[PDB]
């Protein structure tokens, strides 16, 4: 017999659910975590991200207010007071996540943990060796290095973007991902002069053309300079502690901060992955099968470390299906079909299903239903914003193969359309659905005619 | 033949759809509105209502911003500015509907219309007499006058609510339905000392228990006095112009305005129905079959005048079904089950399907999935709010037969959930649906275990 039935590496979303449910079953479990319990999402991901999105939004609320008869007093924003607030809440969350593990009977450990033998775990903080039947590696990722670019040391990442000395007067953000455009709309909302720089032609490349192009237009219209098809050569400092970033095509740009949000990578360098026999791809990610099992027998991998789909509910699903398979005697493969997602840009993006371009490659007759309108609030607020609602439909079986929303509450809507596309509902099901008035979502249940068609890769209408 | 192919009496939602659609088929159409084109919804219903909701929501936005590092200086509300901002919009909408009709070719006239024969319509404003082949009575209702209550002429309806010459410092609202609760929330949000009184045991008596009790709780928690199982004996005016209302149970309450929000009634008096043999029920509504046919051959009735579900989309749908039935030789019926609805109280309600009480009776075995939680934002605002999210499921099917949401965006959610329920989604479709994080909506897709069961109408303890 070994020291533990289960040893979990990484106390993030996937690991905690793994370690906790297993303990809850009366298994002797141990979990290690080198930073703080709760992992990225809680500590420097979704939670603070969204809290800061809320903080940035209040500025728009104040202006909209005017249109409804409110005269609003002067408003001051204190960056420090937000970081203070955020800090307390993330301490709070971490507290409870730690307690869940202590309750379920699991033994909790503060250290970095590494693989030694085939089922042996090297513990750094105490320098001991432990053995386990199963080892779960829920280790996650970290912001990409870009060390080859001079001056990277001066730049920041999501890791410190939340905990800065001060709100900058101006910022440069690099990349076109969901993390990049989130922060741009966060800082802009908070009065920071915001600029966005990106390698690709259109931001958010893997999203639908209308989302990519619509978010662009609104961000520019609201005053975020976006330089597409461009790059930083170097970052250096002026005599002021400010940052000077050299571009290829848009000269040089002087900002308080430079933020690098070009991708993420898995925490695998020197984890012991050749030393345990754990096959890793060129991206650096852990290759696992339908049961989250690695090349080595007793070793499992789940979460961002596997570089499949890198979101929180995915780590959690895999943790659960792991426990079902390994303990509850009920084999189950985690599902990655039809995941709905959200981007907390202003305005929001909610998407589920496949893109127009992707649907156009996949099927031979596709129908596009597209709504674009001034939200009702805007009518009186005086804001220039438009909500775009796009449904992509396969003409053969009338299925909705993709749903894309740009506008208020789009994230919440994404979730619920998730269920509708999951159960393979038809454009007809939408049409038979009675409208709820007044809402935005009623635009999805009344577009009886297609905006246009696509046949053999060609738009027709 | 006749002057017109189709006369439409009433320029609200039902009538306008009807006229515009029919005219756009090259039919001689005529339409008469005795007041303002666009009808209740546009002028003094859904549209203006939702704006006032928005106006009222900013109050909470100001205090809520504090917990996010904002300090907002005191803000002041100007009623006269709201009401004005509102008129500018409804006037714009009114005009768009007028423009819409004209563009289709329909003849617009501003007059009340009554019925001569069964194919003949009189137009009071010109004192003329006109013939049509088909007639549509899309006349709608009006707020109930309570001529039995002493001093009723001192009270207000939703007609006057939007347009009070000044903002009351106190209001007392009799009524328990969605109109009552919306206004009470609107006025409260705007700083009116608000009191609500109702003759029944619980407000929104048609709604699920957790919708009723939950909203009640949040309302009185925030400073709204609710008085159940009680009635107004009489209203009278005091020396200062204020209103004194007499109660069976809570003595006499003085307020600036007393709103009666207990039911609407159909505009069927002296409409010339009797002369046209158009049968009417004891509540004064026109009796129709499922294809909007009155008891007189050439004549149809649709909208709030018809006894039915009194909502704008219902009117609209009825009107399309009419165009179809009478013109496209495609007989189909509007009558429909599973209409999702919202109540724009605060917190919002959103609801589809049937209540826990109904399902308990209708099915032998049900499963209930109940979620109660502090919205993410409240984590920092300190707001003291709870989201209730409740799913009702048939144990035999796994069918979701009811979904009920109390909290932010419950209306948008209801509409989307309504698609899922129309298409008969199972609790399993929900569970297979990957979560979107962080949202409110993900609580509907991860309650893998029921919160409780009901068998033979009684809960398992
Ligand atoms: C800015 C930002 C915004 C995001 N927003 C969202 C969002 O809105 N929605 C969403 O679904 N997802 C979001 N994510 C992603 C989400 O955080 C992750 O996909 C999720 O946390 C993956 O969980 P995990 O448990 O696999 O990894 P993690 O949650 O990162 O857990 C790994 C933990 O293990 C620790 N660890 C690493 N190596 C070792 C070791 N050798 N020994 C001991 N401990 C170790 C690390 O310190 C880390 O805390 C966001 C991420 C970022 C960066
Ligand atoms: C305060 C309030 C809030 C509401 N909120 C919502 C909501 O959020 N969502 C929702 O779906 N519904 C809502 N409704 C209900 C909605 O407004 C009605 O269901 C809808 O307007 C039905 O329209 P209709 O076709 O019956 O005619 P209406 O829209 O009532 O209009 C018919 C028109 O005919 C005119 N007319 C009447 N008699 C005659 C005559 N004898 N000759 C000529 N013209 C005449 C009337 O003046 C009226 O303009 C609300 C209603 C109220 C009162």
């Amino acid at each position: 017999a070994f020291d533990y039935d289960l040893f979990v590496i990484g106390g993030g979303s996937g690991g905690v659910r793994s370690g906790r449910l297993a303990a809850a079953l009366g298994k002797k479990v141990a979990i290690a975590e080198e930073f703080r319990y709760g992992g990225t999402c809680v500590i420097r991901g979704c939670v603070p991200k969204k809290l800061y999105v809320y903080a940035s939004q209040f500025a728009e609320h104040f202006e909209d207010a005017a249109g409804f008869g409110w005269t609003v007093g002067e408003s001051r924003f204190d960056w420090a007071k937000l970081v203070a607030a955020k800090e307390q809440e993330i301490a709070r969350l971490e507290g409870l996540y730690r307690k869940g593990l202590a309750n379920a009977g699991a033994e909790i450990l503060d250290t970095r943990a590494e693989l030694a033998g085939p089922n042996t775990v090297k513990l750094l903080a105490s320098g001991k060796t432990v053995t386990a039947e199963r080892i779960v590696i829920a280790v996650g990722g970290h912001p990409s290095p870009h060390d080859a670019l001079p001056g990277h040391e001066l730049c920041i990442t999501s890791n410190e973007a939340f905990d800065l000395p001060a709100l900058p007067e101006s910022i440069l953000i690099a990349g076109g991902g969901y993390i990049a455009v989130e922060f741009a709309n966060i800082f802009h909302g908070l009065g920071v002069k915001t600029t966005l720089i990106y390698r690709g032609k259109e931001i958010l490349s893997r999203f639908d053309q209308d989302m990519r192009r619509g978010l662009h237009a609104a961000m520019e219209e609201k005053g975020i300079r976006i330089l597409c098809e461009d790059i930083i050569q170097s970052v250096s400092a002026d005599a002021d502690g400010r940052r000077v970033a050299t571009t290829m095509k848009h000269g040089e740009i002087v900002a308080d901060q430079v933020m690098l949000a070009l991708g993420r990578m898995p925490n695998t360098n020197g984890l012991g992955l050749e030393a345990a026999g754990v096959r890793t791809n060129e991206l650096g990610a852990i290759i696992v099968d339908a049961f989250s099992r690695t090349s080595t027998p007793g070793i499992y991998a789940l979460g961002d470390v596997t570089d499949r789909v890198q979101l929180t509910p995915v780590a959690i699903h895999e943790a659960m299906c792991f426990i079902e398979t390994e303990y509850k005697n009920n084999p189950t493969s985690p599902d990655h079909d039809l995941i709905a997602t959200a981007v907390f840009s202003q305005p929001e993006i909610g998407t589920v299903g496949i893109t127009e371009e992707e649907a156009a490659r996949k099927f031979q007759e596709i129908e596009v239903y597209r709504a674009e309108f001034r939200p009702m609030k805007a009518t009186l607020s005086g804001r220039k914003e438009k909500t775009i609602m796009k449904l992509v439909v396969n003409a053969a079986d009338r299925k909705v193969v993709g749903a894309h929303i740009l506008g208020h509450d789009a994230g919440e809507m994404a979730q619920l359309l998730g269920i509708s596309l999951r159960a393979g509902c038809t454009k007809d099901d939408f049409d038979r659905t009675m409208a709820v008035h007044p809402t935005a979502a009623e635009e999805l249940v009344t577009m009886y005619q297609p905006s246009y068609r696509v046949r053999n890769g060609e738009r027709v209408g």
